[PDB]
């Protein structure tokens, strides 16, 4: 009975996030059997080339890795926790990282791949990928489905080297911290985020509202606002969880 | 075993083709469950309110509808045809015309919606639509799947006298002109369309190839492509079907 919400508290995590989400989407309505499926697959790629466009992930996301490895290293010596599975661990990182690093360039595949690229350019214009502007895409779509799930799956695959290591330290961003049971007066809270990338939020499908964070220097502000801006209002005394990852 | 080729001949059958194709995308996917068939469903509605912002669709379908109208009285003293079914027809016709007319600002319902307005704005962002930027969305999507359904049925509903209306005249347009058989030489074709709005081309999945159509005045031309651009080629008499509706 209850809603998560995650905030990135730096740009890394919010370009991370933005990748992870468009990532995902590719997989979420396969296979491709109609425009819709499509269109919804092609965006998705257009909208993360636009992203790998902006700069280079792969530098910040290998320096991440990096990161991680020397944070489970300080862990061996203590009591009760166990060596070989942390170290696999850290092996599957440094495993994720060489290959991330040897890759080639990142979205490229997909940036020379001509179908795709003929789609990308119509996708800016609101009616444009209709059939009669894209006949190469209402012929692509009357092929037998074998041969649509195989390009489906060389596209997708040429992002494997990135959803590796991105998947990677996301997960372990996700388990560095406790929920830390927290209360709000008025709707307001605040604090220093400190060293962290992520704000993990646990309300209540219930309490009728959604958090809207700001943010200056490494501290952060929540305002909890009330889902119907009319029709249903936050207390005075709003009880919940939040991790600082 | 045959693919069906649509192309407009004019600006109008252009955006008419346009907007059936978004407006039958809103009820592909439902009920939105998620994210994706949310996007999915707002981004054709953003781009449904783009085209309408670039004129106004009611004038010149009321035009053609009442074209089609005047078609149908052609016909009535013809032997064999029977009148209480055109004459339906037509009353149908000036149904879906008046209620057109009468009908309010088009869209309009779908752009005072505080939702859709809050997530038309993050759509131009390649990433932007994601659980952070959108946290309005993301406690939209755990709400009880019988709130949202009321919400999309409402949403679609107020588009109801554009969609009928559109749909009349669409479905009497390609059912006014018969397929003939042509053929073409080195997979080049043209004819003069005349007082048409629309092509309706069969070609053959095994041909291998693509109708790319150019036009000048009333005049259209065919060139077609191998769907290959490489490994594949059109032969030097292809047969086909055309109809000039």
């Amino acid at each position: 009975t209850q809603v998560l919400f995650e905030h990135p508290l730096n740009e890394k995590m919010r370009t991370w996030l933005r990748i992870e989400f468009l990532i995902q989407q590719l997989t979420v309505n396969l296979p491709i059997v109609d425009h819709a499926g499509a269109l919804h697959f092609f965006r998705n790629v257009s909208e993360l080339l636009d992203v790998f466009e902006r700069g280079e992930v792969r530098t910040e996301l290998l320096k991440e890795l990096d990161r991680q490895q020397r944070k489970l290293q300080t862990w061996i010596g203590v009591p009760g926790v166990d060596q070989s599975r942390i170290e696999a661990l850290i092996q599957q990182l440094k495993a994720a990282g060489s290959v991330l690093i040897s890759a080639p360039r990142i979205g490229q595949f997909l940036r020379e791949d001509r179908l795709i690229a003929l789609v990308r350019q119509r996708l800016s214009i609101p009616g444009g990928c209709c059939s009669f502007d894209l006949p190469t895409l209402h012929i692509w779509l009357h092929l037998p489905q074998a041969q649509r799930d195989s390009q489906v799956e060389t596209w997708i695959a040429s992002l494997n080297p990135l959803t590796q290591a991105l998947t990677m330290v996301l997960d372990l961003i996700r388990q560095s911290a406790p929920f830390r049971k927290q209360t709000s007066l008025n709707g307001f809270y605040q604090d220093n985020g400190g060293d962290a990338d992520l704000l993990r939020l646990n309300l209540s499908l219930d309490s009728q509202l959604y958090p809207q964070i700001s943010g200056h220097k490494s501290r952060f502000a929540i305002r909890f606002m009330p889902l119907d801006t009319e029709n249903g209002q936050v207390p005075e005394r709003l009880d919940f969880e939040l991790a600082c990852c």
